[PDB]
DNA sequence: TGCTTCCCGCGAATAACG
DNA sequence: CGTTATTCGCGGGAAGCA
């Protein structure tokens, strides 16, 4: 297979047979394991690059379109990802967007065709 | 040390299946 | 199709890099 199981305190962990990383969720081990096997490939559809996780490709492709989905609700400035948004809000507004802050809005993705969560509309 | 990308629990969206 | 099985978007802390 691709893993073995470890059980401490009645709680189950799934361990990657290759690098021994531990996962609470089997789906996470599977997602991770592609890094080792390259069974599935996620090539960028704008350049040569190829990724081992679907989400790594998606975040990369947003860099190509230049879409700015993260918007600061205190001043209206928008950002390409959470990290730049969070960094802005902490440094400029001295506030933490963690928890449920209501300090930012994540717009739906319109520059790419990805799965759309209803809660963003 | 400030960008930049990675990581993984969680669960909504959707593909697979019967 | 209903139903369950799979995918992968998301937060936000960690790790990587120059
Ligand atoms: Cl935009
Ligand atoms: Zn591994
Ligand atoms: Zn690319
Ligand atoms: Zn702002």
């Amino acid at each position: 297979d691709d893993h073995y199981e470890l059980i401490v305190d009645g709680r189950v962990y799934y361990i990657c047979i290759v690098c021994k990383r531990s996962y609470v969720c089997l789906t996470s081990l599977r997602r991770h394991f592609n890094i080792h096997s390259w069974e599935k490939k996620y090539p960028c559809r704008y350049c040569e690059k190829v990724f081992p996780l679907a989400e790594y490709r998606t975040k990369h492709e947003i860099h190509h379109t230049g879409e700015r989905r993260y918007q600061c609700l205190a001043c209206g400035k928008s950002f390409i990802n959470y990290q730049f948004m969070s960094s802005h809000i902490k440094s400029v507004h001295s506030q933490d967007p963690s928890g449920d802050s209501k300090l930012y809005r994540l717009h739906p993705c319109r520059s790419l065709q990805i799965r759309q969560y209803a809660y963003l509309s």
